[PDB]
């Protein structure tokens, strides 16, 4: 029976190595990287691979691994896949330690902005977390953490994580972690997968999928949003994508607004996510 090598990049930074056989369903590896993680909340993670366009597509757990990376390598990364709107209500810390590994790459990687006091906010729950209590042996003036906080570090930001870091002294690790998450949860781009389109007229927009909807960014700033009871349909054909949305109170008639994306394959990867969306959020 014959098995391929598949590695995983962690949220940790770390490579999980396994072997599954060659016409497994994703589920099989997520499966095992899940026991890896000693993660029992599985429902808000996934695995992530590359296509030959070098565009992430989520592996679908239901279908054979070898149809999704096709001619591609056998590597992944395990990601968060629904950000949960209110991470208190999760069951274990160590989801929530998961959730908070993702935001940090959410963060230094520029998808996830935030405003300098955040990023010294959020830095300052991580040190906590990790090193525990502030001690000054390790710290002097001219002090830089090896802790990557923002997508540029200054020694204004540095100096400010420590100042706060001084504030926690005797918060426990899960502690610290929640307050990581009561703050991220709050920034205007939390969980917000974006996607490059254009609107019927031809004017570059961002599209952002999200448990509260579908977000038009119209501008760089948002400019619409669809809450996902509001859409009955979601569709794509060509390079386009449409949402159905229900007919307003006494309106005679749905209405349908269509978006151009870069190809057929990004108008596929983006219906897909909406409908795991819409039927994540419509049972959470
Ligand atoms: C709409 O609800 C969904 C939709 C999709 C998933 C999913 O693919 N998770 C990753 C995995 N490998 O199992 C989980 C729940």
């Amino acid at each position: 029976p014959k098995s391929m090598q598949c590695k995983v990049i962690l949220l940790d930074g770390s490579e999980y190595t396994c072997d599954v056989e060659k016409r497994s369903r994703g589920q099989v590896l997520f499966d095992k990287v899940c026991e890896h993680l000693n993660l029992l909340e599985k429902d808000y993670f996934g695995l992530t691979y590359r296509d030959a366009e070098n565009q992430k597509n989520w592996l679908d757990p239901a279908k054979e691994i070898k149809k999704q990376v096709r001619s591609g390598a056998w590597h992944f990364s395990f990601n968060v896949k629904f950000y949960p709107p209110d991470p208190a209500q999760l069951s274990e810390d160590i989801t929530r330690y998961y959730l908070c590994l993702q935001l940090r790459d959410d963060i230094v990687s520029g998808r996830l902005p935030c405003s300098f006091v955040t990023l010294a906010l959020l830095g300052s729950y991580t040190v906590q977390s990790e090193l525990g209590d502030y001690d000054p042996d390790e710290c002097g003036s001219d002090y830089i953490s090896e802790f990557r906080f923002a997508p540029n570090h200054t020694k204004e930001l540095e100096d400010k994580v420590i100042e706060l870091h001084k504030s926690h002294r005797g918060m426990t690790p899960a502690e610290a972690e929640m307050h990581f998450l009561e703050n991220a949860k709050k920034l205007s781009m939390y969980g917000v997968d974006l996607h490059h389109a254009k609107d019927s007229e031809g004017v570059e927009i961002m599209l952002g999928v999200c448990a509260s909807g579908l977000l038009i960014y119209r501008d760089r700033l948002r400019i619409n949003r669809f809450a996902w009871p509001k859409v009955l349909k979601i569709s794509y054909k060509r390079n386009n994508f449409y949402i159905k949305i229900r007919p307003g109170e006494f309106e005679q008639f749905e209405s349908t607004i269509g978006f151009k994306l870069p190809n057929h394959r990004a108008a596929k990867r983006l219906w897909k996510v909406c409908v795991e969306h819409h039927t994540f959020f419509r049972l959470l």
